[PDB]
């Protein structure tokens, strides 16, 4: 067993009480789902190409929404902590746990993305991607951001928290904030 997060009674896979979700990593050059580049063109900030930004899964980027511009959750920011867990084939185990923070400023939509985000409902509701996790994060890679930290779509625990305050700063730029 790759996975070290268990489904519990309802599917939902967790790691000592608190739920885990899947990773995944993406490049593609998008300014992408919260606006976070010029207004009217699809040219992101550098900063949201440089630093640990991630697009989740849709029904938690719009807390239940399908909105995928300025979605309810845009900005919001989340701890990632490996378990040492993965889905075989599809990952590896970390070399170390270390906990990282992400701000949430795009998306990862149903539609092209079923076996990773293809969840139908926001996470408290019991509804899993294909792996057993009630959410999934794509994280942003274009500077090799992932790869330095050698995560190969690891299992993560996934908590929300404040942003520090360099993302909160940077966040002020992008068009959803305030929408
Ligand atoms: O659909 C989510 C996300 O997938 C990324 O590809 C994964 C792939 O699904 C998996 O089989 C392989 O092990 O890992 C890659 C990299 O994480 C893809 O790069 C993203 O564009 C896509 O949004
Ligand atoms: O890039 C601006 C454009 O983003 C759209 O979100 C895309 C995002 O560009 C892409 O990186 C990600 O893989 O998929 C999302 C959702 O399709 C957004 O929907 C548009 O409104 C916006 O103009």
């Amino acid at each position: 067993r790759a996975q070290l997060c268990q489904p519990d009674a309802h599917g939902v896979r967790r790691f000592n009480g608190r739920p885990c979700a899947s990773t995944t990593r993406y490049v593609d050059g998008h300014k992408g789902a919260c606006g976070c580049g010029q207004k009217g063109s699809d040219t992101p900030f550098p900063w949201n190409l440089q630093k640990h930004v991630t697009a989740p899964s849709e029904r938690y980027f719009d807390d239940g929404g399908s909105n995928l511009w300025c979605g309810k959750n845009c900005g919001k920011c989340v701890r990632l902590t490996p378990t040492g867990g993965f889905v075989p084939g599809k990952g590896g185990a970390p070399p170390n746990h270390n906990p990282v923070v992400f701000m949430v400023t795009n998306a990862c939509p149903i539609n092209g993305n079923e076996e990773w985000c293809g969840i139908s409902g926001k996470p408290g509701t019991n509804h899993v991607n294909s792996h057993g996790y009630e959410v999934h994060f794509d994280l942003q890679d274009q500077v090799g951001q992932v790869e330095a930290l050698h995560w190969d779509n690891p299992e993560v625990t996934w908590e929300e928290v404040p942003c520090p305050g360099d993302l909160q700063a940077n966040y002020q730029q992008c068009e959803c904030h305030n929408s």
